[PDB]
């Protein structure tokens, strides 16, 4: 069939939001240096991140649950990621690989 769903292809109707769970998630990059799915913890040597005020250090990121990216991240990938800071404990939220 003549499949021709004329739809606002033009970028400039703002029908659709890119916000839906963002309560000030703090987002990062980094390249991962460790995974521990069993204590949670995904060690990161994260840059010079503005949004939280830290610096380019070596540091763990507890996360809530294994998700996919989560699953399909490795060790040595320079990624982009996001948490939200709680007291010392950085609760990663999500996690892009951008670099592997
Ligand atoms: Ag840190």
């Amino acid at each position: 069939g003549a499949m021709g769903m004329l739809k606002h292809i033009s970028h400039g109707d703002m029908n659709a939001a890119s916000d839906a769970s963002v309560q000030q998630v703090i987002k990062g990059t980094g390249i991962v240096k460790d995974i521990d799915m069993n204590s949670k913890k995904i060690t990161i040597s994260h840059e010079a991140i503005p949004a939280v005020g830290w610096p380019a250090m070596t540091m763990r990121f507890t996360f809530v649950n294994a998700d996919d990216a989560i699953n399909a991240l490795k060790t040595g990938n320079h990624v982009d990621f996001s948490f939200i800071q709680q007291g010392n404990i950085s609760l990663l939220k999500s996690i892009n690989v951008t670099q592997s």
